[PDB]
């Protein structure tokens, strides 16, 4: 067969440059283990390497002393044709869906290989995309089963970077798909970044954190080694090992599929052929990457001076944005089910092999109908499809959220982050 | 001394237009084995080729039927609808606040640095396409260069032109002490010429599509056959005059001791051609690729069958455009001059060193008036530039084309080549 890959940095924004550094060094991976660039389909927004806020242009990297990950990486799609529509077709191996881009999908044969990988972002049952609604886990386990029920596959292996990555399969991804996915987080986890600005020997240019905690791990792992000599599991059990004190690496679909060895999805370089598998680092939470970058903006700029009053002014904008959506989740909560119960129901987490929602259309009815009256969640406000999730399985009806958010709401927000000019979130 | 910058764009779109896209491809290749950085070659091309459902080699692109994929490596900056003016002008002038999409890459050039800029699509008198409307006419170009020439920082730059009367777009504007030197496939009368064509040698009978155009393959394999320091821009602009003759006339325009310089200066050289010091092909019309593509098209599909009655339809479309144009613009002269006094008036072009129109503004007017009243002029109605420049230097007016024009066509044509749903010309 032939070897498939599927890379998507889900993200768009300077502040974001990890996720396509990290999606940039998978190429690379890629490139060097004989996987042909046909066979790669990439989604990077395209806003890093250029930027002016970037000390190195041209030049993308994801570990403090690094290669330019950037140089020779095939965009295929870029800026706003990096959605839902191009890439679910894509995965599917549907041309004639596709809307911009060059129109590269995975036109695949039942003994092909096929691995994709998504770096961004999250929030349960949630990965974003550079351009709104974003993908819910029901319409990529959807796309999936779809896709599994066409046989155009031997297998494949599906590693996913993003807050809550474990949701996105979690009472979801069926058995016999031939499908293995490996996530940096379990269903109620967070993720966490790494080479992040004054700490390790970082260049001081820099006031962004150059990769995401997993990713890095198993990335640099894949350079190290002959892949024909470790397999799927043993990446799997290492990197759950190391990543350990952060966020706990999680396993879903076929189990069986990770017995194979990561060159029948990657290869291996030619140049690690003698290295064979032999069987902390200072991180924050990718949630406050967005002020930590500000923060960085803000005490690396001159005492006075215009940069400094524009990032300590984008701070507040942030801060009031965060109070303002956690504020109006907890007063529409204790109007829904009272002061001391609120807490109980909204925080509400599910067992192990259980669905973040039973009814995955009331979920984006929900998000939709908060955000008509309390204005955009952002980023940040993600993390709330937790409590969305929990209205939904608690039997509440999008009528009662909007009832209860004209309440929360008596004035749609001015700040920047409330903003519906890019759409709704679902 | 200083680093070496490249420019690099195909103006043009769809897949019977792959040989404007494989030249600036192989331009690329021979840039990128010559040691020009990544960072310093802007590169804009429509991505429309490599993995379009005509294509019988997904992810290839070749410049000649033995050739190399010239597709691989290759950094698009600017694709799909962000190959347009204001983005390619402000790419030339170093303007990154003025970039619309795209990866932001611009000319940030120093007094030491070396440029060069190749153009391939597409041409018609003082106008060069665009894959999104409207075109790029030589006044807005020309002006440009001015300005960067006056105000923009650079030692010296070679423009290389492959069009339909390349000449036009210099002749009469640009100015001697720019330190830009300009070759063109053409001169400002004559139209360019395409080869690597369906049916003539030993050609990939899959292919329906030219693979190059003959001024783009003489100039770019001869960049590949020697050692570059010891070939001098003057040496490449005699070799490709006397190769080319048959055909077209290649022409130099802006400062010719310029020339003097070794393509080395601003290609490099590759390392595997320092021994290799320096010491008729089948060609049809670039303004009969679009007949002879269709033609090839119709041929090769069998008899009966959809694609057979769909490329015949085509044709007819073609043909009947061609026709529509061309006597609708010899009625309005004949209404505007006389039976037998309009066609010298509208045939006369440029002695040596005149522009082709006095007033630009009035040409661009001209174009869009014709479009209101008679329909697109397409790629093939183009040509008639001069006809509007010819009435514009004899004291034409917009408002006495309108009339003549709603005179030689009292319906507005409904062939799918006369649609303005891409907008205007000019
Ligand atoms: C460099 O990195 C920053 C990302 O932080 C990015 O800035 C963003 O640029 C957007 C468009 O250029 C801009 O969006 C809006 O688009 C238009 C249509 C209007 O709505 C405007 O209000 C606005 O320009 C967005 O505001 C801006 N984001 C931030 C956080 O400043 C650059 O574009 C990146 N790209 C490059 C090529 O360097
Ligand atoms: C632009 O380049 C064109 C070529 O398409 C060129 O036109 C050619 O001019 C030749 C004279 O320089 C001319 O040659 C003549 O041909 C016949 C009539 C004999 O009398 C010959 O002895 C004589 O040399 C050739 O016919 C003519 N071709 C065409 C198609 O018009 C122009 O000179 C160039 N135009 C400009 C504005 O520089
Ligand atoms: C393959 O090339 C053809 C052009 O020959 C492209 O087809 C055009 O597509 C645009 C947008 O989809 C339409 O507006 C036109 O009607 C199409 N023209 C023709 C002649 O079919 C097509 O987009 C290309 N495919 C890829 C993947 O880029
Ligand atoms: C083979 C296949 O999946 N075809 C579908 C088609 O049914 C649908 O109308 C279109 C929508 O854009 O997407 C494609
Ligand atoms: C330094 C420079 O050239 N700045 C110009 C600016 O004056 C103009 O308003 C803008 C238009 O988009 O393009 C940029
Ligand atoms: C997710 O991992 C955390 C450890 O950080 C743990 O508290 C929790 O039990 C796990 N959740 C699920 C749903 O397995």
């Amino acid at each position: 067969g032939t070897r498939w890959a599927v890379l998507i940095a889900g993200s768009k924004g300077y502040h974001n440059y990890r996720h396509q550094a990290d999606v940039c060094h998978m190429y690379q991976i890629l490139r060097k283990g004989g996987v042909k660039d046909e066979n790669i389909i990439v989604f990077m927004y395209d806003d890093i390497a250029y930027n002016e806020s970037n000390p190195f242009p041209g030049i993308i990297i994801n570990k403090p002393g690094g290669e330019n990950v950037y140089k020779g990486v095939p965009k295929d799609y870029t800026g706003e044709d990096i959605n839902n529509v191009n890439f679910l077709a894509a995965i599917l191996g549907n041309k004639s869906a596709i809307i911009g881009g060059s129109g590269k999908v995975l036109d695949t044969s039942p003994n092909d290989h096929i691995f994709i990988y998504y770096a961004n972002h999250g929030a349960p049952g949630k990965i974003g995309m550079p351009s709104k609604p974003y993908l819910y886990a029901d319409d990529l386990v959807d796309t999936l089963k779809q896709k599994a029920a066409t046989g155009t596959y031997k297998s494949m292996v599906f590693y996913v970077e993003a807050c809550n990555a474990g949701s996105m399969f979690e009472g979801l991804l069926p058995e016999g798909t031939n499908i293995y996915a490996m996530a940096a987080s379990n269903s109620t986890e967070g993720s966490w970044i790494t080479y992040c600005p004054g700490t390790p020997d970082f260049p001081p240019e820099f006031d962004v954190c150059l990769g995401d905690l997993w990713s890095i791990t198993f990335l640099e792992d894949c350079d190290a080694h002959n892949l024909r000599t470790e397999t799927v599991h043993q990446q799997f059990e290492l990197v759950k090992k190391k990543i350990a004190y952060a966020s706990t690496v999680s396993q879903y679909g076929d189990i069986p599929i990770s017995k194979d060895s990561l060159s029948v999805y990657m290869g291996t370089d030619p140049a690690n052929d003698n290295r064979t598998f032999v069987d902390p680092l200072k991180v924050i939470h990718q949630h406050d990457a967005d002020l930590y970058h500000i923060w960085c903006k803000y005490n690396m700029a001159p005492e006075g001076s215009s940069k400094k009053i524009e990032a300590q002014k984008q701070l507040l904008e942030l801060m009031s944005h965060r109070a303002h959506v956690d504020n109006s989740i907890t007063l529409i909560g204790k109007l829904l089910f009272g002061v001391n119960k609120a807490s109980k129901v909204l925080n509400t987490v599910r067992p192990v092999g259980q669905p973040l929602v039973d009814d995955w259309q009331c979920l984006k009815a929900m998000i939709r109908t908060f955000e008509t009256h309390c204005g955009s969640l952002s980023e940040y406000g993600m993390k709330h499809t937790l409590s969305f999730a929990n209205m939904c399985n608690a039997g509440i009806q999008k009528e009662q959220l909007a009832e209860a958010a004209a309440q929360a709401c008596v004035t749609f927000p001015s700040n920047p982050y409330s903003s519906l000019a890019e759409g709704f979130s679902a």
